[PDB]
């Protein structure tokens, strides 16, 4: 909407208060005009008609219980689009300063979030299994991810390719909580996942295998679930891509950690220069190898790193 930006103050859904960039003309919007060609929030009001209303509000307060998914929702939209410019000199999901725009409050006790081809959605939880999603940082950066994916490598959503396309989602989940820096790990979705349950998750990459995600090639799921396994197998690459910045021995092979600012380069540039829609995990390792022969140098640390690490998970 046509307006004058505004900044509003209010809570998160882990209590938290952070100013939130909005618009006025009559109401607040959650409508930050300071990034791109525009960050929007939207109330879906329990249902499943999107994007719903473009989120309004008298005061430009946002202390509300109802207020919390949509303040974090903008807030770490927010902060995704500040690492891709900052870190990979990417405006917004298409490189071309998009609007990016977020539902919340997606339908009933909803246990998901998803990017629909054209926005962002999060359901509130059932308050068991998961709170609001987009209290996650992780969460929301793994969202807007899928449509830096579709926009550049396009990796089909199924089997090996659909598996990379979730692990690209959680690496640069992870890298964004780690750029913004407040309780970062190598855990995904910990901030909304299970309430009555410390110290979970709802995926490890340092250790897949605790939630029963494969950390090998040879444990690679290959039935017809979760379109073949995409949120199961992402486990191998996101062992990979944590020995890769972290190091480690596994099964074994040890790997020389090169650190989170280079696996964030190599990926980005095998994403976007390299993987295709049909890419498979060994097309992956090629793809990253030649990422950081093209950073590094062909006999350089880093080079050597990536090979050990897509070793050590079974990926020729
Ligand atoms: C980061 C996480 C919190 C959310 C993440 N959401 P996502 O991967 O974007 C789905 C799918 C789809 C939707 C719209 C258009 C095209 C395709 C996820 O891992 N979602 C899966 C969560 C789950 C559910 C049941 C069992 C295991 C895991
Ligand atoms: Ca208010
Ligand atoms: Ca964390
Ligand atoms: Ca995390
Ligand atoms: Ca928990
Ligand atoms: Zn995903």
């Amino acid at each position: 909407i046509t307006g004058t930006s505004t900044v509003g103050v209010g809570r998160g859904v882990l209590g938290d208060q952070k100013n939130i960039n909005t618009t006025y003309s009559t109401y607040y919007y959650l409508q930050d005009n300071t990034r791109g060609n525009g960050i929007f929030t939207y109330d879906a009001k329990y249902r499943t008609t999107l994007p719903g209303s473009l989120w309004a509000d008298a005061d430009n307060q946002f202390f509300a219980s109802y207020d919390a998914p949509a303040v974090d929702a903008h807030y770490y939209a927010g902060v995704t689009y500040d690492y891709y410019k900052n870190v990979h000199n990417r405006l917004s999901y298409d490189g071309n300063n998009a609007a990016i725009r977020s539902s919340v409050h997606y339908s009933q006790g909803y246990n998901n979030a998803f990017w629909n081809g054209s926005q962002m959605v999060y359901g509130d939880g059932d308050g068991q299994t998961f709170i609001p999603l987009s209290g996650g940082i992780d969460v929301v950066a793994h969202e807007l991810t899928h449509a830096v994916t579709d926009y550049t490598a396009g990796l089909i959503y199924q089997n090996e390719s659909g598996a990379i396309n979730e692990a690209i989602s959680d690496i640069f989940g992870t890298l964004v909580e780690f750029y913004a820096n407040k309780n970062p790990d190598w855990e995904i979705g910990e901030d909304v996942y299970t309430p009555g349950i410390s110290g979970d998750s709802l995926r490890s990459m340092s250790d897949p295998a605790k939630y029963g995600d494969p950390d090998h090639y040879s444990k690679r799921y290959t039935g017809t679930q979760d379109n073949g396994g995409v949120h199961i197998n992402s486990g191998i690459i996101n062992k990979a891509a944590y020995l890769i910045s972290q190091g480690g021995t596994h099964y074994g092979v040890s790997v020389v950690g090169i650190g989170r600012d280079k696996l964030g380069k190599i990926f980005y540039r095998a994403l976007t220069q390299y993987l295709t829609p049909t890419s498979n995990f060994s097309q992956l390792r090629a793809a990253a190898v030649q990422s950081a022969t093209d950073l590094y140098g062909s006999t350089s640390q880093e080079v050597a790193s990536v090979k050990q690490a897509f070793d050590a998970v079974g990926v020729k």
